[PDB]
């Protein structure tokens, strides 16, 4: 019927920025915008107890930060960008990714051992 | 408070592949996984008549495909990756993107023109209200 009312952006140009996958074609300001959303979503996933999604998002946030922090246009305005991202947020992401990695390692190891043991039980039980 | 059951991966190593942003650290297979997900969301956005999001996702899908189709391993396993992605789905993405972009170019211009006109009409009429009085 009628298309949804425009809300995402104000030009095809801004929209085109969202289509890119190469870092070489993603500006520092665009990555900061994404990172803000990735961190927000990572917080929500953590609160929702989705450890894998939360971990992937905190880790991805740190990987974007590590990428753009090497750029001269980031370095030139380091204090400004750090205050947009929030210094407590960058620190939170590292420590959450670390805490979640430690949790996921054990949960993946558990599920794998439990698997192996159930197959061992399968061979022996039917016997 | 119990964590959600594991569902997304079976190892940290596999899960780590989802954290990369540099294409050089993303396998062709991982891009193909991403592309299937982007396509399905584009289709949902299309049916929602959300033209901006649908445009972005169809274009991002085409961008992913153009990036991987040049890779040696994709070219070697060209038939497999086409079977997995679906030759119809690629063709759809390209033509939805072009269709949507023409719609959007016009809708964007319409919105900006109508905005300017409404404001000019507003001020003219305010000015007419004021002077008529005097």
């Amino acid at each position: 019927s009628v298309p949804k009312e425009l809300y995402l952006s104000s030009s095809l140009k801004d929209l085109n920025k969202k289509t890119e996958v190469k870092p070489e074609k993603i500006s520092t300001k665009s990555y900061v915008h994404s990172a803000l959303k990735i961190f927000k979503t990572a917080e929500e996933c953590r609160l929702d107890r989705d450890e894998e999604r939360a971990y992937v998002l905190y880790m991805k946030y740190v990987t974007v930060y590590n990428l753009i922090k090497k750029r001269p246009d980031f370095k030139q305005q380091q204090d400004y960008f750090h205050s947009i991202l929030g210094p407590g947020n960058i620190k939170k992401a590292v420590e959450e990714a670390e805490r979640l990695s430690e949790s996921l390692k054990l949960r993946y190891e558990e599920a794998e051992v439990r698997k192996k043991l159930e197959e061992k039980d399968r061979q022996e039980e039917a016997q």
